[PDB]
């Protein structure tokens, strides 16, 4: 197997590298004058299944992505396979106006055509699947979640909407914990919040778990009401920790902590999905 | 028939959609919160052929270009019809060393598989065009270059190395001029050039065309070799005005002029070929 490592995957594709026993190949790169990118793979990977660890979500992501498919075609290898642990354009998976783009289907058609997999941790939306003709698999970081917890005093895992249930089930189910979720809706202006089932936070730890936190509204808004009604301590996690505009400190301002994954690396990314990956490496094999 | 201006084109795409009579069709376009790009054409585009007109250079055209050819398949359309004034990562059109990617094959082969037919102007190599599934048309500004130039004082168009003949030898054809190209070579640190054929310039007044001028260090030394041999005056043109950073300094140091296409819009844009795209049009 070779493991290639794009420039927004170093971190995690370093730890998969690492417990996989193998190199992890990353390109030169650079940018033209003009502002074209330059990639180059100098390795031979000839004969080899070939995993391409990079996230798709910035515009550069996606030109690393497609410049690298092009370049790996240099090489007779025995597969190529796609590893984006933040799949990028996943929230639009349907056209919600006439004359929008299914940004996801596009994106998820151009990748298949170039490779014979395509896997993403937690994808937001698995109807983005779909649209793959080679097989997408969507891995999961629950377990990676669990096994950083495990480790702390939680009384409740909580989502911080009526969706990501199935998720914040199986944590809670795997820590031996209660859940529930915050439902949150306008109405004329004032927001009205409902808890479910109505579980009585006061004195008690709580876990929020989402998918994505980006701008962190509604887990900053969540984590106010918690801490209003007398939670003791508020942990704050989510796969993919983008934070857009001052997220982390909107969320910080009544959250005690918050841990995420390295998906997406930053300062935050305290627990780490490589296992799941190699889990699933080992599968497609070499 | 319908037009659609993306950012990176708006200038010419409004000169070809007036003289066809038609609207420039814009998107919506914002960027969200993460930074990920979003576009809508809410005008009804069913039965209607398409003409997409943005270049497809820097990452952010190259989104708006792929999300663009999603968000027409929310439509029956009669064609959709690719036209890239300035088509990018042109200048990669082989692997140069091993592991290196073919950009221009596989940007092609993605634009292909959602078109019916491609077209840029003046394109660096045409070995790109065979890349495309669908019939992948290469215009010319020639013509367009000739009849800004008809009303100015040329003794010989000259190319800035040995690539761009073809074009001068058409140019100067067209302008009913002489024509010559310049060899630069490095040998051992020390730069020799030679004119071909072996012309006077002295005194003369020189038309100097290439196609893309990036960081105009070409343009900028040839430039400067003829106006040490005596050149009374030196115009500068290319289709493609990208100027990155220091280039228009650069060739001002030794050129008087600067006169560059609408492909690429900039101060320097004096020359459109919004003519030479709309026959290209009419014909499709
Ligand atoms: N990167 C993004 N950031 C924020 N919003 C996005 C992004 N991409 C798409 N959207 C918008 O998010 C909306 C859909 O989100 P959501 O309300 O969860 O609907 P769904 O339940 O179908 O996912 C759409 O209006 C879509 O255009
Ligand atoms: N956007 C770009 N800007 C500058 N150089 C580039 C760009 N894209 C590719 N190149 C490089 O330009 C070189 C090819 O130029 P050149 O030596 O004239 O050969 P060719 O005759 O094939 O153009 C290659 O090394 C290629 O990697």
């Amino acid at each position: 197997m070779k493991i290639i490592a794009l420039r927004s995957s170093l971190k995690l594709a370093a730890r998969i590298a690492e417990e996989l026993k193998t190199e992890p190949v990353m390109p030169d790169e650079r940018r033209f004058p003009d502002g074209e990118l330059y990639l180059r793979y100098d390795e031979d990977l000839t004969g080899h299944n070939i995993f391409i660890i990079g996230n798709t979500h910035s515009d550069a992501e996606v030109m690393e992505m497609i410049l690298t498919l092009s370049a790996i075609q240099d090489y007779r290898t025995k597969s190529v396979n796609i590893i984006a642990p933040y799949y990028g354009y996943a929230r639009q998976h349907q056209r919600y106006k006439n004359g929008e783009p299914i940004s996801s289907q596009i994106l998820t058609e151009i990748y298949s055509s170039y490779s014979n997999s395509i896997a993403t941790v937690d994808i937001h939306d698995e109807k983005t699947l779909s649209y793959s003709k080679v097989k997408f698999s969507d891995l999961h970081a629950n377990d990676a979640i669990v096994r950083y917890y495990k480790n702390v005093d939680v009384d409740y895992v909580v989502s911080p909407d009526d969706g990501g249930l199935a998720r914040v089930a199986d944590i809670s189910a795997k820590l031996g914990k209660k859940h529930f979720f915050i439902e949150k809706k306008r109405i004329d202006d004032r927001t009205v919040e409902m808890k479910v089932p109505n579980v009585d936070v006061n004195g008690k730890k709580l876990l929020i778990v989402d998918d994505i936190i980006s701008t962190g509204g509604t887990i900053a808004k969540s984590s106010g009401l918690l801490r209003e009604k007398g939670a003791s301590k508020i942990y704050v996690s989510a796969v993919h920790g983008l934070f857009v505009n001052g997220s982390e400190n909107k969320i910080l301002q009544n959250a005690d902590e918050i841990h995420v994954t390295d998906t997406v690396e930053s300062k935050f990314s305290d627990i780490s999905v490589y296992q799941e990956v190699c889990n699933y490496i080992r599968d497609i094999d070499a």
